[PDB]
């Protein structure tokens, strides 16, 4: 009989796809609450536990300028307004799952591509050759559902937590920009033939992954003053791993030096074109009620191209 409420404007402001969460960051664990409460319901999970988790996630995200904390939560706001939209095409256990892994998606990143911890030779790149950083943040996952008082999952049987655990696992796996293309391909070659069918868990793994890649890039769909700001901690961390690829003698890519800061605006087209428009396209064309996404992403790619032609 424990409800949350968030003050009216948050409350009607949070149902949309466009929400940004604000600079009070202690208000972020309420928000992720009343979050999981409308979209599983006030019993699916121990509200002691669920605190305990949501604390000790935040205590694993680092002080970086992008993959932090407010990172993490506003991904798991875009899954929330996703589930929210598609309300009877998920199970419980989905829903359950797919909140927690867009929490736990980035968990102890460092700022760095898979890419600059090959190159630097990073232990973690011996102990996971592809998806170096998106095996790490699962283990890191793993690890606080382990820790004493933790598990969320305490009421789910052995087949339903291996279950849950094993949606998440993929879920984080897809965050990996680098498995979005062949995913993405695929799934439009399925809707284009018509043989896509969410009664076949592959097919269905495939959808939660091109998902996955929505909630993440979802900075590109906020408006466009929220957009332009979060753009600057995007590029701060890129000329960063820049910085620390001259440091082992390696012309980092135009994108990562910060002696072509000039080249910004052309490379955000870019990027709209060959990853954003794509993505929000395919996931509108399964998802149908995610159109405001792909909507609010065509008016960022516009803002763009008034930015290169000095508008
Ligand atoms: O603004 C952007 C410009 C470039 N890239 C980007 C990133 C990786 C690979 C590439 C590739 F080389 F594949 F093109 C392009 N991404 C963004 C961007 C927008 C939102 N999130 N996001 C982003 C930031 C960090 C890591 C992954 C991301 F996706
Ligand atoms: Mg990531
Ligand atoms: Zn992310």
């Amino acid at each position: 009989l424990m409800q949350f409420t968030l003050p009216v404007r948050l409350c009607k402001e949070i149902e949309l796809f466009h929400f940004d969460i604000g600079p009070f960051e202690n208000m972020w664990p309420g928000i992720f609450v009343y979050m999981v409460h409308r979209s599983c319901g006030t019993s699916c999970f121990e509200l002691e536990k669920l605190c305990r988790f949501i604390m000790s996630v935040k205590k694993n995200y680092r002080r970086v300028p992008y993959h932090n904390w407010k990172h993490a939560v506003t991904v798991a706001h875009c899954m929330y307004a996703i589930l929210q939209n598609n309300h009877t095409l998920f199970t419980d256990l989905e829903r359950k799952g797919l909140l927690i892994a867009c929490l736990c998606h980035d968990l102890d990143h460092r700022g760095f591509s898979n890419s600059y911890l090959q190159k630097f030779d990073h232990p973690l790149a011996a102990l996971y050759s592809t998806s170096t950083m998106e095996q790490h943040h699962f283990s890191q996952t793993v690890s606080i559902l382990q820790l004493e008082g933790h598990n969320i999952f305490s009421t789910l049987s052995s087949s339903e937590y291996e279950q849950v655990l094993e949606i998440i696992r993929k879920a984080i796996i897809a965050t990996d920009l680098a498995l979005y293309f062949g995913n993405r391909k695929q799934l439009e070659e399925m809707y284009q033939t018509g043989s896509l069918n969410l009664n076949n868990q592959s097919h269905r793994d495939r959808v939660i992954g091109l998902m996955m890649t929505a909630c993440d890039l979802c900075s590109v769909t906020k408006l466009w003053p929220v957009t332009k700001l979060t753009a600057n901690d995007i590029y701060a961390e890129f000329w960063a791993e820049g910085d620390e690829m001259k440091k082992l003698g390696i012309q980092p890519i135009p994108m990562m030096d910060r002696d072509k800061k000039d080249e910004v605006p052309q490379g955000q087209l870019g990027f709209y074109n060959a990853v954003a428009i794509p993505c929000y396209t395919t996931l509108t064309q399964i998802l149908p009620p995610t159109e405001p996404l792909l909507k609010a992403c065509r008016d960022n790619l516009s803002q763009w191209e008034k930015v290169i032609r000095g508008e």
